[PDB]
């Protein structure tokens, strides 16, 4: 209900800026608000697919917790157990940070909102695809969140095959590895939580100095927390490339398991496991 409430806000203060718009017969600047709403419809869409991906790594992680401790391999458990904690968690801080980049959306539409009724049509475009901008950054961001979430469901399952093949130690070393990778998935997001503060900072002062007649400080604050998007948009996709490069060495893993080569398993995921660490400044 009341993440519910948010996405109708949202749409309702873009449609509304459409409607406006279309009314004064600035059918650009409503071009922009109802392309920017079909973003944030597809944005919504995306996010809904991402928790139920979520569910099943919780869901396996606390499998192996519990077959690991009634089948005798405590210290499997236990470590299931820890990690599960540290999906837990990283999922907590991905819902902080879902609902932070809702407050930069309403921030920068209530900027567009206010321009647009106060004759700054300039900054109403500006602020209109800014916003569009922060929901197309969002959305890329989700669907490498269900990339990464889809290749940890594989290595939980190595490790919960392993475990049921009476191979520990490879079971161990799979669970190890998807540990992980969820820690570096919350070291990642504890970094677009930072930054994402501090561009609700230079939103904040822009709406704040247009609202005070302070028209360059504004335009300068909005263009700021746009460029800060497109930066963080950049360290995105070369996270993507990042991602890729150790998809394809936990792949060789994969293939190594289902031929019983358990010992070509270990050296693949020992290689992921040393890339994983080393992303997101360790």
């Amino acid at each position: 209900a009341p993440e519910e409430e948010r996405i109708k806000y949202v749409i309702t203060v873009v449609e509304q800026i459409a409607k406006d718009a279309h009314r004064n017969g600035q059918e650009e600047l409503a071009k922009l608000a109802e392309r920017t709403a079909e973003e944030a419809k597809k944005a919504t869409e995306r996010g809904e697919e991402e928790t139920l991906r979520i569910v099943y790594v919780i869901v396996v992680v606390l499998q192996i917790a519990l077959e690991a401790h009634r089948n005798g391999q405590e210290e499997l458990a236990k470590l299931a157990l820890r990690t599960a904690e540290e999906a837990i968690k990283a999922t907590e801080r991905g819902e902080e940070e879902t609902l932070r980049i809702v407050y930069v959306i309403v921030v920068v539409l209530q900027i567009a909102l206010e321009a647009h009724r106060n004759g700054q049509e300039e900054l109403a475009k500006l602020a209109l695809r800014t916003a569009e901008e922060a929901i197309k950054a969002t959305e890329r961001g989700e669907e490498e969140t269900l990339r990464i979430v889809y290749v940890i469901v594989v290595v939980l399952q190595i490790a919960l095959e392993a475990h049921r093949n009476g191979q520990e130690e490879l079971a161990k070393l799979a669970l190890r590895t998807a540990e992980e990778a969820i820690k570096a998935t919350e070291r990642g997001e504890e970094e677009t939580l930072r930054i994402v503060y501090v561009i609700v900072v230079v939103l904040q002062i822009a709406l704040e100095a247009h609202r005070n007649g302070q028209e360059e400080l504004a335009k300068l604050a909005l263009r700021t927390a746009e460029e800060a998007i497109k930066a963080t948009e950049r360290g995105e996709e070369e996270t993507e490339r990042i991602v890729y490069d150790i998809v394809v060495v936990l792949q060789e893993a994969l293939e190594a398991h289902r031929n019983g080569e358990e010992e070509r398993a270990k050296k693949a995921l020992d290689e992921a496991r040393r890339r994983i660490e080393a992303t997101e400044r360790g």
